[PDB]
Parts: structure tokens; sequence; C-alpha cells
């Protein structure tokens, strides 16, 4: 894993400056596209692009796992609504199923620590049947969660050598915004309050329980905030874990990830603390409408493009966005250009 | 015009709650997928869609007209550039041109009002060489802007008798921001100062000279903010005119209409102050990066769904978010749903 992360490469300045000048050409008052030129740019500097902004292939990678912690009744849905959701997600009936095939993207499912039997179709990298209840101990050792990022890392690459070249991250599992808000608590050093939120429809009632729990989660764990692996294994799950592994994989692979939502900010956070090389290769998708999505996008220094009020997880956000990465791509390669129309501008 | 206005359909409140229910049921928490799931109902309320959330052809209206308040030193770019790029629309190689093709659009460039000799290949519906320098006084005659309305209304709604079931207006016309600026102040009681922007790149230096033309404007011409006619008249243009047609068109039609920045935010406002009863069938894209954008949303009471500081115009954001219109549509119809998988939510 040491090498993996000293393997992650800087972006191309070379290929982003050619990219600039090109797009400061193209048929528009300079600057116009905003956000859309910034995003073209960024891709142009990704080594596993080639020097230019272009998508080819596009998987989304969905991490299923359940949580111990769903015994402090943090969460209102059934606990074997993770295994049922992951084995709906081999028949495209889900919701980043869905949104995915009309992005023309392909969903790749794994099971990284489902608490039921295995499910056929589902790709199988389970760590246990459900992770440590992080009220009254770790998730996980810190070896279960080196070996997880190790074998998502190499996945995730695996697949850039079959043609993809864009990857969205998603999860899937019941009570894991617990978790996700202890990480992000811990990484901001914002007080649990501020960042727990309802989760999938949790009653306004018991969120005060899950408050408690996040914080008794802390107490009795002690994560060192500067080590990004000790908070995976002691406040995080297998899923959280997953997800940090296919930043850390796309990375090293020098191709774009595009978050989802509070899950995946908080999976963020953990692999930049890791490996801040990560950074340049992570790209926003939307909005959470998760309490503490603020907070943890604050300190990612990032500002998502889609505000969709969304919060349903399963990678359904990054999905939504993948057009508006081609479409980055399309006004890139397609556009003309003012010298061809002599058009001169101050 | 009378007749246009008093028969735009009411929503189909019926439709609505068929499709909320429908809603409710999927695989998913109640309300998580949130805007997404708002949006699917709001286009299930349009008579033209057939009772359901659904895209059959999609087209942008990209209305095209110079103004005289140019040679009041309010835009940078030469005046020419209006005739030139009107001429790219039909090649395909503008902003617009390529976001529609990427969105499976079609884009109408229709010239309203453009100062120079007429361009084949773009629909001819110029009123004139240009609209009158609104800074001394009236853009065009009151006659002139019903005209043009009922003249674009028509077309538009023709579309729809073939397939066309989703709109997005777009403009090009140097100098535009100008009356766009004014007619946002005359309908939100706004000064001047605080929705004068940038334009195309306009120098800070030169902003001062915008505000005082825009201020002159509106003392010049009086336009009463009651009277949305009267407003697009006096200190509008033929652009903004023709894009408030399509609105009008589109919902006599029962059909959506995505707006796009600036220029349509002010073409909004006209609309739903001539006919309140077209709000309903208007749905926003992205947010411009143009100073008076925030004031003029507020008052149209619209959040739009992306923030990629565009301000390019053309369309452009419009056939960015068709996709999400799409995303919508593809959520209702191919998710699965709850009691198929035996999955009971408090
Ligand atoms: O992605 C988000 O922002 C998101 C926000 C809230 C809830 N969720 C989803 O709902 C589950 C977590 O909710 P909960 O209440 O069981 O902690 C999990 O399967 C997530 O995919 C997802
Ligand atoms: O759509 C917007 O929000 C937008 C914001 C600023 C400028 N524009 C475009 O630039 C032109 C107007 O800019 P200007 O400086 O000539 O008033 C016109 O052709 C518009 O399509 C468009
Ligand atoms: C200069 C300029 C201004 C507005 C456009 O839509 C396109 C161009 C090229
Ligand atoms: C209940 C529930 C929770 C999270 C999901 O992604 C999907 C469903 C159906």
């Amino acid at each position: 894993l040491h090498a993996l992360l000293r393997d992650i490469p800087a972006p191309d300045a070379e290929a982003m400056a050619r990219t600039q000048q090109h797009i400061d050409g193209l048929l528009k008052p300079p600057g116009s596209l905003g956000r859309l030129e910034t995003l073209a740019v960024q891709l142009a500097g990704m080594p596993g692009l080639n020097g230019t902004p272009q998508v080819g292939e596009k998987a989304v990678l969905v991490m299923c796992a359940d949580h111990g912690v769903w015994d402090e009744g943090v969460a209102v849905s059934p606990k074997i609504v993770t295994a049922i959701q992951a084995a709906n997600m081999t028949r495209g009936t889900t919701g980043v199923c869905v949104l995915a095939a009309q992005a023309g993207a392909k969903v790749h499912v794994i099971d990284v620590g489902i608490d039921a039997e295995p499910i056929p179709g589902v790709v199988n990298m389970r760590v246990a049947r459900g992770c440590g209840n992080i009220a009254v101990g770790p998730a996980m050792s810190r070896l279960q969660a080196e070996a997880l990022l190790l074998e998502v890392s190499r996945y995730t690459c695996d697949l850039a050598q079959r043609g993809v070249t864009l990857f969205g991250v998603g999860e899937l599992g019941m009570a894991n915004t617990t978790p996700a808000a202890a990480m992000v608590s811990v990484f901001t050093g914002s007080d649990a309050k501020e960042v727990v939120g309802i989760g999938a429809n949790l009653p306004p009632s018991r969120i005060d329980n899950k408050v408690d729990v996040v914080r008794r989660a802390i107490a009795i764990n002690q994560p060192n905030p500067r080590d990004g692996i000790d908070v995976l294994s002691k406040v995080g799950g297998f899923d959280l874990v997953g997800m940090t592994g296919v930043m850390l994989g796309a990375a090293r692979c020098g191709l774009p990830v595009l978050l989802d939502g509070f899950l995946s900010y908080s999976a963020a956070l953990a692999a930049c603390q890791i490996a801040p090389a990560v950074r340049p290769y992570l790209i926003p998708s939307h909005f959470s409408a998760e309490k503490g999505a603020r907070i943890a996008l604050a300190h990612l220094s990032m500002e998502p493009y889609l505000h969709m009020a969304m919060r349903l997880g399963e990678g359904s956000g990054a999905a939504l966005a993948m057009p508006i990465v081609e479409a980055a791509c399309a006004m890139f390669h397609n556009m003309g250009e003012l010298a061809a129309s002599n058009i001169v501008l101050p």
C-alpha cells in the first residue's frame, strides 16, 4: 500500500496549459463557460486521459456493507434492506441503475461486508458479515482496512485497463450515515450535533440518540485525525473504506472519480488525509441534503455542480453528473474557434 | 393574442396526484430523490405531456437580434458578432450547438431583428434591422411587440405538433444584457446598480456608464411595471420579446420550457406578468454568473439546478439541463417498487 500511495502521479501542468490556451480561443467570450472550462482543464491534467479532456467507458462502483451500529437504533430501515437492494442492483431496478443507464455507465456492485448470505452476481470482497458496532469499539482492525483499500484500489485501476476512464463512487448500507458523521466530526473538528443528519428519514425525535452514539464512538475509540486509516478502521465501515479505495485506485491510475453524497464526502476526507495527491482527481457531483454536507464540502474546498436536494446514496448523484463531464469534453473538442470566424475581442 | 392568453391550460392536479403516489412507492426512502421527484410531478401536470413525465423530441429556440443601445458603449463585442454567430449556429460550431447535440436536441435559429443582410438557413421573423436605442426612446412600438409574440407563440406550439415535448429558450445579441437589466430593475423594483452586470466581459471601468444608460432608459420611457408588454416594447429588445413568445407558446401548448441565463430570466419575468398561468410550465436550468441573477430568480421564486458560473447565453444552459429532465422521467418509469421487494418502511 505504501508503493500505491508513493506512485500516485502529479497532474500534468503542460497538458493543462495547452488545454487552457485552446479553450480561450473557442467561439465564445473568454471564461464565459465558467466551471465547464475549469473542469475541462482539470481533466486534461489527469495522466490517464492522455493529455486531453475525454471520456471513454464509464463505471459506477457501489460498495455495500452492513454496520453493527444499526443495533443502537440510529436507522429506521430494516437491516435486511442492504442485502435486498444489493440484489436489486443486479436487476437494474434501483435508482443508481436507472440513472447510470441514462448516462451510458455500467454499475459494478461490490459486497465488502453485507450481513447475509452471498448474493450471486455481486462482486465478492466481503471482509465480514457487517463491521463492529462503533459505539462500543472499533469497526475493524487496521490490517482489515489496509487490506480492503489495496484490494479495491487494484480492482479499480484494473478496470482502467479495460477502457474505463471515468469512475463514479457509491455505497449502500443501512445505518451508514452514523459512521460517516463520526468521520466528518473527527476530520473537520466539528461537534457531532453540527454534522449528524436524518439519514434515510430518521424521525426528528431520534436525532438526539444518533448524536449521542456518534460522540460515544469517538470517545471510546479515540481515532487519530492525522491518520486517515486509523479513523476509517475505528469509526468508519467497510463500505466507507471501499469508497476510499476507489479514490486511491483511480488516482494511482491517473483517472477522474466523481463523488456522490454525504457518505462519499466522508470517504474523500479520509482519502485526502491518507494521500493529499488524490485531491486533483476528485470531481464533485451534487450537494447532499444531509445536514453535515456543507461542513464536509468546505473542508474539501469543493463546490458541487448540482443542487438537487438528493439524499439517496447508491452513487445516484455521481451518475447524474456524468453528462456534465461529457459536456466539458464536447465543448473542448467540438466548438469552433474565434480566429476562424475573424472575431477579435479586447 | 387575447385568445392565446385566455386559453393557457391550468396544470392537471389529478395527474400530479397519481404521479406523486407512484413516486412514493419506488425503491427508495420517500422523498430521497428530492428535486428530481418534484420535477417529475411538475411535468406530469403539464397537459401536453399526456398525464405522465415523458420527453419526446427536444428543441432549443435561439432568438437573435441587434440593439440600438450598442451605440451607448455598453458592450465590448463588435456588433457584427450577432450576424456572424447566427450563421455559425447553422454550422453547429457554437456552444449551444455542441451542448444541444450532446442532449439530442435540435437547435432552431431565429432572426427576429439582426442588423445585417438575411442569413440563409436561419428562420426569418425579423421585425427590423436592430431595435431602437432604449437610451433615447422605445425599442419598438407596442404593435410590433404584440405581433412578434403571436408569431413566435404560433411557431412554438406548431413544433409541438411535430413531436417536440421539451423546449429550451436562448438568445444571441450584442448589448442585450443592458435591456435585460432595465427590465429586471422595472419588474423587481431594484436599483439599476444592483442588477447591472459585466455581460460579455465589459471592463469594470465601463460599468458606471452601463448603469447610467439603464437609468436613462427607464426615466425616458417610463415603462409600466404592471404591463409586461409595455416594458418589453419600451426597454426590451426583439430577442427578449421572442423568448417571451416561446414561453407563452409552450404554455398555451401545455408543454415545458427550460430557461437559460440572465436574459431568459428577464423574459420570464415579463411572461409571468403578462400571464401568471405561464409559471407552472417554466423549469430553471442554471444560475447565471451575471450580477442581477439572484434578484431576478428570487422574484420568479426559482432555484436553478446547475451552478456552473456560466454566462454565455445562446440557450447553452438550457441544453445542459435537458439530461436532468430526462433523468426525472427515467426515474419515474424505470425504477422498481418497494412493495415488489417486500420492503416496508415506517
Ligand atoms: O448519499 C447521501 O447523501 C445519503 C444521505 C442519507 C441517506 N443515504 C442512504 O441511506 C442509507 C443511510 O441512511 P441511514 O439512516 O440508514 O444511516 C444508505 O444506504 C445511504 O446510501 C444516503
Ligand atoms: O445568459 C447569460 O446569463 C449571459 C450573461 C452575459 C452575457 N451573455 C451573452 O453575451 C451577450 C450579451 O452581453 P453584452 O455585454 O453584449 O451585453 C449576448 O449575446 C448573450 O447571449 C449571456
Ligand atoms: C463574442 C461572443 C459573444 C456572445 C456569444 O454567444 C458568442 C461569441 C463568440
Ligand atoms: C430503504 C432504502 C434505503 C436506501 C436505498 O439506497 C434504497 C432503499 C429502498
